[PDB]
């Protein structure tokens, strides 16, 4: 269980899974 920072269609985000 880590969070990071993850992007797509010009946009960027911060997930944990």
């Amino acid at each position: 269980k880590w969070c990071f920072r993850v992007c797509y269609r010009g946009i960027c985000y911060r997930r944990c899974r």
